[PDB]
């Protein structure tokens, strides 16, 4: 690793990424490879959130990548956000196809047809389910691997119910779930919020979000998404059911989407690593502890290197007695310094140093890739501390991001204070009328040079808002505080 | 209630059998199909069993792009040649023409090897043991069937890279054993493995291994999962090659497998164990092993029978076993017997209020319609029995019909008349592309010809030694297994 992070985010990201071997780059541009040590990552993700919405009643399924044209323009406002970047296939081989059939950049439009017939009366709502598969946003703009990309993996849920209160509890109970990914899983504080008029999923009536701080470039992404449909798209498809109360109504089923990308692992990236490379939440991080042996002396004798490595794999059948993910590296190939190093850039958050003194005075020593701290500890303690250790690991990643998110998102309440705050690289709770041309106004005024897009409406902001506080536009009474700033 | 017979209208019975046991609904582009909850719980299945078994061999999981460049779709021509018809071509976003048109994954050597080509230096950067759980697109024109064979499906793809070929060539006979295991101890469906023919070989491949089921239905059979040694024909065109101090000076190229199995699985468990009754899960996949059902139906009364139902489920939950409770009050008894019949749950606990009050319960097997009254107390300990035996029962009828249609002839009037009774036949067999052409051109002759479906690893009798091939020209190379085939 060569680049630093403070100096160039960009070059560092991409160093960090391929050398920890977490992405190839691909010969078609804005796709890229997850190798196994970033895939492992999304599949710890899959572990928890599949087991989480399984208890609230969902179930998996898999639907066609295909879209036909007249299924993809029902919904006319849905249809007209994603048109500009849904890819068509238009032949197989060198024979033109009789239609052509687009990849499916969200699924809606290819599952609502689907439920339409499945919806015959008020017994076959809810319908709850949801599909991991990969969807395409063909968009032409610079593509960022994990954070933006062309062809990402990601889980969707659909969800079908007679009345909105049942739709309504899902969306939160989906976007706490999301929240507990974050903050639980990759230790990321997020902010709760729905997002603006302009924002929010087209089609749908409301979109919740949670929104994570990334402060090396000043910069929020949003981390997940649970929108709120309605009835816009079930009175499009004709999603429809008798009520049981009053003979011959028909009524349109309430509906919510969510969605959760691999757009996951890059935040983890960007808000913990260093520029020693990758640093893993030992929640999720593949290999948790990586025993290495030391010493190693030349001058040693054979019986000597054969009871170390002895020592080494006593360490490892302990550890996994108690179900930590530990590798022990015994290669002769390679130096010990260079296999701290290239575990580093992993971002293995314990090395397990093996050294044929310790190894008699009955000790070994833990080393934290989060603080750098080296820790001598006692063969007897061994799978107790290390435990004890990759917890705080865990707790101490979420505190120090937790400090960047408390610094560096306050309250303003004009538009000078707002826009020297913001050039300080932070984000803005500021009041906010909510409409359109206010918001565009903001965008234009405020331009790491962009203007400031909203990120969301806070369920929680820092401040309480006073009677008859005036938006930062001037013209109109504000509704609410409003979470602003830059944004990937 | 399902309507076609099998035996009469296998066809039809199929599509009714996939939508009314609610595992496949239609999609208004023909050749893709929806796997709703029932379906994609068996996938699951598959996926748990393989996935484990596959990370003890020591490969790992990753994720390759859908989308294939003109230059590396190209670069290895026996297997461009074999794919370009059915690949499927993205040339527009929006209204924006792409400057370069880009292909849809078919399978993804042509995604992977160049990867591999950059990942390997040294030896020791070898092997390299990638999979990856996706989907892939082959548009071609004929009729889709599906799960059989579809336009878009799911499946893995396992991919290999070994300095040595003796390590490649013990990883192939260890998926294929894999893959049989899938097929013989989850699905209950007994499988030939073999060898693929030179005519019926992935191309491009050195040879491949192959397992083939058979669906006496239809008197065809299926391949089933595929396993490939791939040896230095792929390395040499994306050059994934490496140093050796033992040779020095010579790059070698990597010798490589491929292997996968689609959820085609699915598709022969239905064709194989269903009835006219509908589908027949055996226990190791069922999604529900066991469905409790209230029979009957005061009100002391009906609040303690939910409740001993619930207590059957609390009871079956604790030994692991797999168990719905239907207690939706919205349908009859009837009719909830029908709906999990036709999705082919093994087992239905029955109870009704008289053999709750008399400490018992009614069991009825799925595969046979025996209904079995259990006492209370055995409900954790008879029911694991149960399903153990209904799982040997539907591997055992399996064999048996494959032990009765898997017959050998040595010539070919035999071989055409066992062909003509619906059988599959092993024949002496010279190999030869043209000589198989012929097979299949003659045996429709004299409603569709025998192909090659394997050259057993293990044949049902040994070559006369000097014997010659069905064909009469040139001496028979080994028994090859031919039959009708999808
Ligand atoms: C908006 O101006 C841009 C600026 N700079 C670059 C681009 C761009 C460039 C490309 F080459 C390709 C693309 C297309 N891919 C994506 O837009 C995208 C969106 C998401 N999203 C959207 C929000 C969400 C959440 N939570 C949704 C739940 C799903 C989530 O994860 C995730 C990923 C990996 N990719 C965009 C666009
Ligand atoms: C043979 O002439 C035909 C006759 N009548 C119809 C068609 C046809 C019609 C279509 F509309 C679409 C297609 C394309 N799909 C497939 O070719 C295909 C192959 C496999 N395969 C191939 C062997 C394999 C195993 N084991 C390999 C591991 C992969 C396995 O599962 C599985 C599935 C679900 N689909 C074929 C073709
Ligand atoms: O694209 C989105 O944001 C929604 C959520 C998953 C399905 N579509
Ligand atoms: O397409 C096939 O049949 C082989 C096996 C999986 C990858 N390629
Ligand atoms: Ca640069
Ligand atoms: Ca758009
Ligand atoms: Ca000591
Ligand atoms: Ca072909
Ligand atoms: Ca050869
Ligand atoms: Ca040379
Ligand atoms: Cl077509
Ligand atoms: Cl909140
Ligand atoms: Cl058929
Ligand atoms: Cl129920
Ligand atoms: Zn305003
Ligand atoms: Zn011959």
């Amino acid at each position: 690793l060569e680049a630093k992070k403070e100096e160039n985010l960009a070059d560092w990201y991409s160093q960090v990424i391929t050398k920890s071997e977490m992405i190839e780059y691909h010969d078609i541009s804005g796709c890229y490879i997850l190798r196994p040590w970033a895939y492992a990552i999304w599949e710890a993700i899959k572990d928890f959130f599949d087991a989480e919405i399984k208890k609230l009643g969902v179930e998996n399924c898999y639907f066609p990548m295909f879209v036909s044209q007249s299924a993809l323009e029902k919904e006319k406002t849905h249809v007209a956000d994603f048109a500009p970047e849904v890819a068509w296939v238009t032949r197989s081989g060198k024979t033109e196809l009789a239609e052509p059939i687009a990849i499916r950049p969200t699924s809606e439009t290819v599952m609502y047809p689907a439920y339409a017939k499945w919806v015959q009366s008020h017994r076959d709502l809810p319908i709850k389910l949801n599909q991991w598969c990969n969807v395409v946003r063909w968009e032409f703009k610079h593509p960022q691997p994990f954070l933006r990309t062309r062809e990402f993996l990601w889980q969707e849920g659909h969800s079908a119910f007679a009345t909105m209160e049942e739709a309504a509890e899902e969306v939160l109970q989906i976007l706490d779930l999301y929240a507990q990914v974050y903050e639980e899983l990759l230790a990321i504080p997020v902010v709760k919020g729905r997002k603006t008029e302009k924002e929010k999923f087209a089609g749908g009536d409301y979109t919740t979000t949670i929104e994570a701080f990334i402060s090396a470039s000043g910069r929020a992404i949003q981390g997940g998404t649970s929108h709120h449909l309605g009835q816009n798209f079930s009175k499009m498809f004709e999603i429809v059911f008798e009520d049981p109360k009053i003979p011959g109504e028909k009524q349109f089923a309430y509906q919510n989407s969510w969605g959760l990308t691999t757009r996951t692992i890059g935040v983890m990236t960007m808000v913990h690593g260093d520029n020693m490379g990758l640093v893993l939440p030992p929640r999720v991080a593949c290999v948790q502890v990586v025993i290495i042996p030391c010493g190693i002396t030349n001058a040693l004798s054979e019986e000597d290197k054969e009871a170390l490595i002895a020592k080494c794999n006593d360490y490892r059948r302990r550890l996994l007695s108690v179900n930590i993910r530990v590798r022990a590296d015994l290669r002769d190939n390679y130096s010990p310094g260079w296999k701290f190093n290239h575990w580093e850039l992993k971002g293995v958050p314990i090395r397990l140093e093996v050294g044929p003194r310790d190894m008699k005075s009955c000790q070994f020593v833990a080393v934290r890739r989060d603080t750098g701290e080296k820790l001598t500890v006692a063969e007897n303690e061994a799978e107790t501390k290390l435990q004890a250790i990759l917890e705080d690991i865990q707790v101490t990643l979420f505190t120090r991001a937790s400090e960047d998110l408390k610094t560096h998102m306050v309250v303003a309440n004009t538009m000078e204070d707002f826009q020297k705050i913001l050039d300080s690289g932070k984000i803005v709770q500021i009041p906010f009328c909510g409409e359109i041309d206010c918001e565009d106004w903001i965008k234009k005024t405020t331009a790491p040079s962009m203007g400031a897009k909203s990120l969301c409406i806070p369920f929680k902001p820092l401040c309480e808002l006073q009677p008859g506080a005036k938006c930062v536009c001037g013209k109109n009474p504000a509704k609410y505080y409003t979470l602003f700033g830059r944004s990937y």
